[PDB]
DNA sequence: TATCCTAACCAAAAGATGATTTGATTGAAGGGCTTAAAATAGGTGTGACAGTAGCTCGCTTCGGCAG
């Protein structure tokens, strides 16, 4: 059973169509936060405070947000933008809000041999120090990869709703304690 | 005496014992990746694709007579 340690979010991915054509020079002339190069890349770069979330506008009418701890709270983020977008003089919508991805970490508080980690779980488990101290798993159910290290902690990445990355803790731990 | 030994000591060669200065090492931080995923959005170059690029018979010529 748990530990006691609850897995937590670091990072959130969502995306939204904002169903209208938008032109990059003007978002980046008239927003503060906007970030526009077009030397090297064709999008503009959002940027607040709360949520502390990062996002891009494209000229197609898409828009992507992340770096929220929640997925309600990317949803607010992506929100927060559309309303910026709109305010600066774009008929834009919220139109078709999706969550992408979704990350999150834990512990167990006891080492974890990667050795016998890989010779008992070779098929999908791939452990390669060189390039990359920690082990690296992939999981079928749900669809997640993560990542194990020497001290215990372990990444989740990959989920679309926190219920995955708990079900893959609980999932791992038995195999993480022995 | 004129000098040498070497108790005790001065001057110095050298031999040693410790205190201080500076060359060398590294502790941690500036820093700056990382694979794992997931995503929208994009620009074009270029590199495959293809194409062309030791012995025994047969055959020929140009005179030397024929007609």
């Amino acid at each position: 059973g748990p530990s006691g340690i609850v897995p937590q979010l670091q990072n959130i991915v969502s995306t939204v169509n904002l169903g209208c054509k938008l032109d990059l020079k003007t978002i980046a002339l008239r927003a503060r936060n906007a970030e526009y190069n077009p030397k090297r890349f064709a999008a503009v770069i959002m940027r607040i405070r709360e949520p502390r979330t990062t996002a891009l506008i494209f000229s197609s009418g898409k828009m992507v947000c992340t770096g929220a701890k929640s997925e309600e709270q990317s949803r607010l983020a992506a929100r927060k933008y559309a309303r910026v977008v709109q305010k600066l003089g774009f008929p834009a919508k919220f139109l078709d809000f999706k969550i992408q991805n979704m990350v999150g970490s834990c512990d167990v508080k006891f080492p974890i041999r990667l050795e016998g980690l890989v010779l008992t779980h070779q098929q999908f488990s791939s452990y390669e120090p060189e390039l990359f101290p920690g082990l690296i798993y992939r999981m079928i159910k749900p669809r997640i990869v993560l990542l194990i290290f020497v001290s215990g902690k372990v990444v989740l990445t990959g989920a679309k709703v926190r219920a995955e990355i708990y079900e893959a803790f609980e999932n791992i731990y038995p195999i993480l304690k022995g």
